[PDB]
């Protein structure tokens, strides 16, 4: 019938029906299988496309508030010709910007989602080379950064067609600082980017040798060896690290881009797969603060500015992690609002996931989430969604995560 | 072959082989099935009895630095008479103390883990009426509590025979305030334990109507009606909340008893099943802190503690609910210690149950652990168990939850 949910903080009862339409103890496992959607060195068989394509067009046209028969059977008819007579089919761009919609509203780990509907959609499906990824890619940037006023939006490449022809963008994310592995032992910038940063100094990047370093765009068009692009520094936002009573804070010499943007996830809808579509929102505090800036594999700056703060940094007891963590977290918070650029603390982002989660249950019987990232990194009890009961399933359409190019990728020359 | 584990903090890698002896996406369910272990109107059959207790034997006698292969064999015949004889059996002292330790050891939601073989066992399975639970149970408090020195312990009540006479204790803890449902519109005390609350009163108990009144022992004996005692006052340790920087935060008034002691859990080994067994280690400063005392569904102190503190407390993004939390938190650690009551932070806490974690792998293959529950209520990504990942299973001997006792026990009168 359903299954029962509750939140231990309000009392509340939810009722979850929208699970039945999932697709299929692993407790926390950051990249299980059942979201990792891999390669294929053949057709999507039609079998198997075909059902999934009714069922994608039956979604879409069962979605508009007064539904329009006549043109939903055409679309059923006229989609079955085109699967028929070359074997795949090109989704109509109503079709898939309400596809990769959906897909955000579908992702459990995702604490934005109640910006769903509110996405720019780039149709970049006639791209053929790296040259013109690149120029796709730099015009997602300046439009998604708006000089600080961050807007959501999505770029989609050609759909997989034989799995050996895979646009695909090498990069975990669109802006990534560079991590080296320094001569005295230590490391320098991001330390979570060292495998890949030496993958662009294999492929002719200059390593600036730096702390911040803006990687470079690692591009892969029509399944042909990836060509290595720099963005232009105008269009990388950056924010300078101030906190608003310790003066010394700007000392440490810090800041972060604006533009959080995923770019190696696969999208999946209707049977088609879209190996390449960057998409981006904007950045909630606690990401930066504390797990870029205070990750021990991370920047882990941590110990250094609870000496600056005069903590007995040596006494884990003190609570002394606890209080840095805290005015990082203040000092991000303030510098972006200071600089005019987009930003969201984690208390404002959990009430608004919780109304989008109360909004959903109204709207469609469920919404798949996954408390392990749902709930902030600090604080986390604090936060209402730290008490709310959540069921994590995987729904069509979606964003998977896929094997890393460099595992997978047959070189050319 | 085994399950690989990694842990994103450090790079290590583990490999899980002890979830192959599990006995068996519901993602954050507080109480699901899998960890409860209902009531009986009939004896356990037979057939599942034998192998469940031979299954025991041998982990009990293939847990010894050198075997002892006689005594082994003898226990292994004895154990087969005595269920064929009596359709049942009775556990050695020295096997229920290795059975207690396993399945505190196996609890896959505790973090004090690294003291599991630190545990003193009150056997009381000889007891049948409530008045003589209630003296084991006092007996237990006033050992446990150790004058501020807290020791980890446990009290075995007699097995379920047919299910119809099970010991059972109808409160949540041991020690536990009361809540009621004040005139005003309003609660008073905690709000976790109004409807227990309320129980107590349909039973007799009389209400001081106040902020900390300690709750009595209902206690059910030999599947007889429930018995209330009042717990005496002088075995009730407690420690008043003192902030070493804010003179005013004892204007606050609150205090909370020393011991944490479960009292509803269910135990299993070896085809047996101890409804009573109540159980306690020492706390970890957070649940009183951050739990007990902010979450909105108990004391919900915390807008309380930020106007006192000077803050914004009407603007989220000052981050102020972070700010108070940290020095309640404080004060919790720093009132504990001063008053010579074991107490332990967060903090110190993880690193200790992730050298555990390690320890167990190393030993037998693997650590059944519970990420949910395991990473603390604050400050989640700046303690090492956050970026450690884990593996959820439920193995033998093990502590389960109970269907509560008012929504299943038969009244005589
Ligand atoms: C508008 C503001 C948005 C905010 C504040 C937000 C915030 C977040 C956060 C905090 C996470 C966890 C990231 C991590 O810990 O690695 C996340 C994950 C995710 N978000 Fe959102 N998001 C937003 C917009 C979007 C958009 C527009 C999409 C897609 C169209 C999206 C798709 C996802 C997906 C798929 C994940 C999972 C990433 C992964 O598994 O590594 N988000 N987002
Ligand atoms: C010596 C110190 C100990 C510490 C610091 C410790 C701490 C904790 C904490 C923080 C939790 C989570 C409680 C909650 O959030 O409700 C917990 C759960 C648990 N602990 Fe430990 N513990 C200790 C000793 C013990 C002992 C001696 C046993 C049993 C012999 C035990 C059995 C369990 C069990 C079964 C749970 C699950 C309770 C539930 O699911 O509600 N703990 N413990
Ligand atoms: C091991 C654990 O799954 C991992 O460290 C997690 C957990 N929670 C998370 N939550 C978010 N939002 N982002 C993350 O990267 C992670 N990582
Ligand atoms: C909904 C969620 O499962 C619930 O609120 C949790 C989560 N994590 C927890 N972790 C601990 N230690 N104790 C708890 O009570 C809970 N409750
Ligand atoms: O805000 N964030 O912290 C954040 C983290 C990771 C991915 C995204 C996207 Br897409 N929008 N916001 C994100
Ligand atoms: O320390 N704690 O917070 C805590 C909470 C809940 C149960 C127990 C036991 Br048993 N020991 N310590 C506990």
């Amino acid at each position: 019938q359903y299954v029962r949910i509750k939140n231990w903080g309000s009392g509340e009862i939810l009722h979850d029906t929208l699970h039945h339409k999932a697709t299929s103890c692993l407790g926390s496992i950051m990249n299980p299988k059942s979201l990792t959607r891999g390669p294929r060195d053949k057709p999507t068989p039609l079998e198997e496309l075909l059902p999934h394509a009714i069922e994608f067009i039956n979604q879409y046209y069962g979605s508009f508030k007064e539904a329009k028969i006549e043109e939903h059977l055409a679309r059923l008819e006229a989609v079955t010709k085109e699967i028929e007579t070359t074997g795949t089919y090109q989704l109509t761009l109503d079709e898939l910007i309400f596809a990769t919609k959906m897909a955000w509203r579908n992702a459990p780990r995702c604490i934005g989602r109640i910006q769903w509907s509110n996405l720019q959609v780039f149709d970049a499906r006639n791209c053929s080379t790296a040259q013109e990824m690149f120029q796709h890619i730099c015009r997602h940037i300046l439009y998604a950064t708006n000089n600080g006023n961050i807007r959501s939006a999505i770029t989609v490449f050609p759909q997989r067609s034989d799995g050996k022809h895979d646009f695909r963008l090498w990069n975990s994310q669109l802006i990534r600082y560079a991590g080296y592995q320094m001569p005295d032992g230590t490391i320098r910038g991001d330390a979570a980017t060292l495998e890949f940063t030496q993958l662009c100094i294999d492929l002719g990047w200059k390593p600036r040798y730096g702390r911040f370093d803006v990687l470079p765009l690692v591009l892969q068009a029509d399944g042909q060896d990836p060509e290595v692009f720099e963005i232009p520094p105008d269009l990388v936002l950056e924010v300078t690290m101030e906190h608003p009573k310790y003066e010394w804070f700007q000392e440490l010499g810090l800041k972060w881009y604006a533009l959080p943007a995923v770019a190696n996830m696969l999208l999946e809808v209707g049977g088609l797969e879209f190996p390449a579509c960057p998409f981006n929102g904007w950045y909630m505090g606690t990401e930066i603060g504390v797990r870029d800036f205070c990750d021990t594999q991370r920047y882990n700056i941590l110990e250094e500015v609870g000496r600056r703060m005069g903590l007995e940094t040596h006494t884990l007891a003190s609570l002394w992690k606890d209080r840095a963590v805290t005015e990082i977290n203040v000092a991000v918070l303030h510098s972006f609002q200071k600089q005019n650029v987009t930003i969201m603390d984690h208390h404002t982002a959990s009430e608004s996931f919780m109304k989008h989660m109360q909004n959903e249950y109204r709207a469609r019987g469920g919404c798949p989430a996954d408390w392990i990232w749902l709930v902030p990194p600090v604080s986390g009890s604090i936060t209402p969604v730290f008490h709310q009961e959540m069921l994590n399933y995987v729904l069509s359409p979606f964003y998977y995560y896929q094997i890393e190019p460099w595992k997978t990728h047959i070189w050319q020359n």
